[PDB]
């Protein structure tokens, strides 16, 4: 049947880093659940775009497992993910079940907070590098997208299409990723 993604949407999330992965995954035929960290109520993003979640995280985490857990960035959004006991338990489980975790821009700092994928090669946004590398628990990469086994990281809004297509390729293969890429008019 279809592959399944969980996108965790926290107050202060980067809206582009949220919507690009959600839309590109849905174009690939992935069943995506946009799950509000704080419940099912609309979420105010970093630039004040308000997105209505499909479900609360409390509900969506009962409808697992998921083929991928997706962590957008945003300074406050990543801080909120990093502080959530609920997110820690979901990432821990995903890691334990050899499930893909994907985090973009500041999003990877929530991996550090929840002690997820220690020893992985990761990228982040340049401004999040010092936070991510505090305590030297990862190897740093300048790749626009970095995939080290089941830890997939990316750098910013401008790598969001590459990040999303890398998730599609990982879940559905090269051919589906090429079909979704074709009408996007990427450079
Ligand atoms: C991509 N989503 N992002 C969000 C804005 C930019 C970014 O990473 N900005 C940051 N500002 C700070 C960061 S990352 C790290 N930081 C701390 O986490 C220190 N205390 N821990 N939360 C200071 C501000 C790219």
């Amino acid at each position: 049947a279809s592959k399944r993604a969980l996108v965790i949407l926290a107050k202060g999330a980067e809206e582009m880093e949220t919507v690009i992965p959600v839309d590109v995954m849905r174009r690939a035929g992935i069943k995506v659940t946009v799950a509000g960290l704080a419940g099912k109520d609309p979420v105010q993003c970093s630039r004040d775009v308000v997105i209505c979640p499909d479900a609360s995280l409390e509900d969506a985490k009962k409808e697992g497992p998921y083929d991928v857990v997706v962590l957008p960035g945003g300074n406050l959004g990543a801080q909120n993910l990093s502080e959530s006991a609920a997110v820690k338990e979901i990432l821990k489980e995903q890691e334990n079940r050899k499930g893909l975790i994907a985090a973009i821009c500041a999003g990877p700092t929530a991996l550090l907070a929840h002690e997820i994928g220690f020893g992985s090669k990761v990228t982040t946004h340049p401004l999040a590098k010092d936070k991510m590398m505090n305590g030297g628990h990862y190897t740093y990469s300048e790749n626009r997208v970095e995939k080290d086994g089941l830890i997939l990281t990316s750098r910013g809004p401008g790598t969001s299409f590459e990040f999303a297509l890398a998730i599609v390729e990982a879940l559905n293969g090269k051919e589906v990723a090429a079909q979704v890429k074709a009408p996007l008019v990427l450079k």
